[PDB]
């Protein structure tokens, strides 16, 4: 269902952020607003890769905002849809800093 | 280096053909000026790809919407459809600064 799917994606993001060494090599420092489009609404999450924290909400002046459908997010996570292909297909909507978005693309 | 020259000319001719093929009145979502810097052993090739006015000019624009910095061999491969702009980004082969919305729009339409 939608709830379980959203929970799955968020758990996965939290485990990825949890696994970062805050003092080790790091390229993606900034705050990402993540908007997950679901059939029932938008799920809004703040992925703070500066502070290495993930909270539900809408951040004021995030560095990058990423808007993506829930099914597309699951497909990216499961590697059945590459980020390159998502981009070609216009499945990812961005605003903000192109530098930080590009760096994020390198590490996903 | 004749080979660098040939490579650069081919990239630019290709971009000019593509820009010239755009219907200024048909559907368009990439309304931005892109600074394109191509690294070469002879120096950085600096080109302005103006997708607002649909013009390509050699030079450095003041305050472009997006700046794209990329190596000659990688740009050639993007140009010849041997590397997608998406594979490129995933591989760290493209340095960007500027407007992420316009960058993403470019990635979709190219
Ligand atoms: C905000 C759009 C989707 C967010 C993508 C999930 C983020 C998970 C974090 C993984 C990135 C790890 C990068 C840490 C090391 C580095 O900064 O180079
Ligand atoms: C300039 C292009 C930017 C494109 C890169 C942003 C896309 C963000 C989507 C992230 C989805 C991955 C989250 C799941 C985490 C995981 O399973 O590892
Ligand atoms: C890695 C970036 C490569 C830079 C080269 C840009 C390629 C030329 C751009 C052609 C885009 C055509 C889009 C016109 C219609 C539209 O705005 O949607």
């Amino acid at each position: 269902g939608i709830r379980m799917s959203v929970e799955t994606i968020i758990e996965r993001i939290k485990a990825r952020v949890g696994a970062v060494d805050p003092n080790g090599p790091r390229k993606v420092l900034g705050v990402f607003q993540l908007n997950i489009k679901t059939a029932s609404g938008v799920e809004q999450w703040i992925v703070d890769l500066k502070q290495l924290k993930v909270d539900q909400g809408v951040f004021a002046s995030p560095d990058v905002t990423v808007t993506v459908g829930l099914e597309d997010m699951l497909a990216i996570s499961g590697k059945t849809l590459t980020v390159g292909d998502a981009l070609k297909q216009g499945k990812i909507e961005l605003s903000g800093d192109a530098d930080l978005a590009a760096k994020l693309a390198e590490v996903i």
